[PDB]
C-alpha cells in the first residue's frame, strides 16, 4: 500500500536586507544568489528527518506576516544580517506581529533565528553579537540559533533540518 509523505510547513520572516531568500534559494538548489525576495512563491523538498521522507514546504513573506501565513505554519525561521543592527531590530517586530496573529491556542511554536554572515566586509563588519543575538533566541521561546553563509552553503542545510526535525519532535510529544 501507499504510505504517507508528512508534511510540515516552514515559514521565513526578516527584512530585505536580511538575506531570507538566498537562504532558502541555496537550501533548494545548492547555488548561491543574491536575492532580495525569493524567485518563487513557495517551495517544496523532500527530506529524511530523523531517517523518514518528509515534504517540506517553505515559504516567505515579503513583509509583515499576514493570518494566512500565522495560521499555516507549523515552524518559523527569522533571518536578519549580522552586518544590519535595523535587520536584527526588524526580527523583534516580525515575532510580535506572528505572536498576535497566531495566537495562544495552536501550542508550541518551533523557531529559528539565523544570522547571515553574507554582507560582512571590512567595509560592513559585523555589528550584532552573539551574545545580543542569543538573548533574542532565548526571548522567543522554542527557538534555536545559527549563523549561516549561504555563499558556500555553510550551515544552510542544517537549520531547514534541524527546524523540521524540531516540528516533528513536537507532533510526537503532542500525541502522546
Amino acid at each position: 500500500s501507499m504510505r504517507s509523505i508528512p508534511e510540515l510547513r516552514l515559514g521565513v520572516l526578516g527584512d530585505a536586507r536580511s538575506g531570507k531568500s538566498s537562504l532558502i534559494h541555496r537550501f533548494l538548489t545548492g547555488s548561491y544568489q543574491v536575492l532580495e525576495k525569493t524567485e518563487s512563491e513557495q517551495y517544496k523538498k523532500e527530506m529524511l528527518v530523523d531517517g523518514q521522507t518528509h515534504l517540506v514546504l517553505i515559504r516567505e513573506e515579503a513583509g509583515a506576516p499576514d493570518a494566512k501565513f500565522s495560521g499555516w505554519a507549523d515552524a518559523v525561521i527569522f533571518v536578519f544580517s549580522l552586518e544590519d543592527e535595523n535587520s536584527f531590530q526588524a526580527v523583534s517586530r516580525l515575532h510580535g506581529q506572528l505572536s498576535s496573529l497566531r495566537g495562544e491556542g495552536r501550542g508550541g511554536l518551533a523557531l529559528a533565528l539565523v544570522g547571515t554572515q553574507d554582507r560582512i566586509s571590512a567595509s560592513s563588519p559585523r555589528v550584532v553579537g552573539d551574545a545580543r543575538a542569543r538573548a533574542l533566541c532565548a526571548d522567543m521561546k522554542r527557538c534555536s540559533y545559527y549563523e549561516t553563509c549561504a555563499t558556500y552553503g555553510l550551515n544552510v542545510d542544517r537549520v531547514f533540518q534541524e527546524v523540521a526535525q524540531k516540528v516533528v519532535t513536537l507532533r510526537k510529544q503532542q500525541q502522546l
